[PDB]
């Protein structure tokens, strides 16, 4: 009745697997080559899954697993996984045998082998290569089929590996390897073999394809976004305009937590994650501000913003902040910029916390005393519950408590 059968290299990157394997699937359209470099990451159905789906029609008979299986383990991967799962893709009638294509010589040099690999690959990315390549070399074991996993196999072609600029690619004679053992030990396979001049086309068009390297290799950049948008604060000025609740019994918990810097919050990466409204505002931030240089934990911005001072809000046993207004925000020379839009709804400075409660509150602590879209006028000084917080108001004596050209500024954290 019907056998299937799966190759499995034994490899590291760059030994030719998947040169070899589209070779022969040039020659044998109806073999499967499943690529595990072109599986994403967090695939449903990773190979395993695959070659089993692509073994369940009759006639499918052949998958080329396209994996470097580096490690022991990963073989023994290989025969739990696919044990497990056959029984949902094929009748119990079927083997199913496992030919291991050994692409690494036993007395192949480390430094040999790494001086063919990495040559190899290279021939827009420089050292990235090197410690991936390096990895799979780290975990590198050789076939051995004295014991498990590798004595599960049923049979082991040896391939070549060598520098090969005036000899026969050793690619090309792997595909004639193979070629040749399998119309010796499985007929049914191959009844007979192709003529050499297919052979060698077949090679050619697959020498020059584009290569296909491991996610990790070709690992793009995090072009990384900041944490945050502010504005610095004079520490001073903030620091003289808490007199208003210095003496007052509420805020004296939070005089020992007032912070060493106060800064204007314009937007922060989490609100990106809210609303619509706040993933358009976030990005019109960074278009506008740029990314600033971010090896650096604050830098400072071309821009300036004046802003008045409204009233204080201490919310009891939490924390104490500044309901502001920004006036106006401009450049350097002083052109207004319209088209910064604050994301944060409540604009404040935060004076200090105690420390079960973190800044982000004064946002919670402000939406919740202003929470009527209909009423956002200045609520007038005292106590106020809301939710479960108590809540008291200052406004300042002085309607002019304007600060002017406070520096805008981004933050890496
Ligand atoms: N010199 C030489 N280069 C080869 C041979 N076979 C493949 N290559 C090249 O080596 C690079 C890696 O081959 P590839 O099949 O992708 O290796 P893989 O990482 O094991 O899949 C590619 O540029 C191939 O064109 C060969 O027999 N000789
Ligand atoms: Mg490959």
């Amino acid at each position: 009745t019907t056998t299937k059968y799966i190759f499995v290299p034994i490899a590291t990157i760059g030994c030719g697997k998947t040169t070899v394997f589209n070779t022969l699937n040039n020659l044998f359209p109806q073999w499967t080559h499943i690529q595990n470099d072109n599986i994403s990451k967090k695939a449903k159905l990773k190979i395993c899954d695959l070659t089993l789906l692509a073994l369940e029609d009759d006639d499918q008979s052949v998958v080329l697993f396209d994996r470097n299986n580096s490690a022991s383990r990963e073989r023994r991967q290989i025969f739990t996984t696919i044990d497990q799962k056959r029984d949902e893709h094929l009748d119990d009638t079927v083997d199913l045998k496992y030919i291991a294509i050994n692409f690494i010589p036993e007395d192949l040099s480390e430094e040999e082998l790494w001086d063919i690999t990495y040559n190899r690959v290279i021939q827009l990315d420089e050292n990235l290569v090197e410690s991936v390549m390096k990895g799979f070399i780290q975990r590198y074991q050789p076939i051995n089929t004295s014991r498990s996993p590798d004595d599960q196999f049923d049979h082991v072609i040896h391939l070549k590996l060598s520098k090969d600029e005036n000899s026969l690619k050793s690619s090309l004679e792997n595909v004639r390897i193979i070629i040749d053992d399998l119309v010796q030990n499985f007929p049914d396979l191959i009844k007979e073999k192709p003529a050499d001049e297919l052979i060698n086309e077949c090679f050619q068009k697959a020498l020059d394809y584009k290569p296909t390297f491991v996610k990790n290799m070709t690992a793009n950049t995090i072009k990384k976004d900041p944490t945050y948008y502010g504005i610095a604060m004079h520490y001073s000025s903030i620091l003289e305009n808490l007199e208003i609740v210095s003496h007052n019994e509420h805020f004296q918990n939070i005089k020992s937590h007032i912070q060493t810097e106060f800064h204007v919050t314009l937007g922060h990466i989490a609100s990106s994650k809210q609303d619509k409204a706040g993933r358009v505002k976030w990005k019109k931030l960074v278009k506008t501000l740029g990314k600033g240089d971010p090896n650096k934990p604050k830098s400072a911005l071309k821009f300036f913003a004046d802003v008045k001072l409204l009233q204080i809000v201490i919310n009891t046993d939490k924390l104490a902040c500044i309901k502001v207004e920004i006036l106006k925000i401009y450049d350097t020379n002083d052109v207004l910029q319209s088209e910064i839009e604050p994301i944060n709804k409540q604009l404040h400075i935060t004076i200090g916390c105690i420390p079960p409660a973190t800044a982000v509150e004064s946002n919670i602590t402000l939406e919740e005393l202003y929470d009527n879209p209909d009423e956002q006028e200045l609520k007038p000084d005292g106590t106020y519950k809301c939710g479960d917080d108590t809540l008291h108001v200052f406004n300042f004596d002085n309607p002019d408590l304007k600060l002017f050209s406070q520096q805008l500024f981004v933050a890496y954290q």
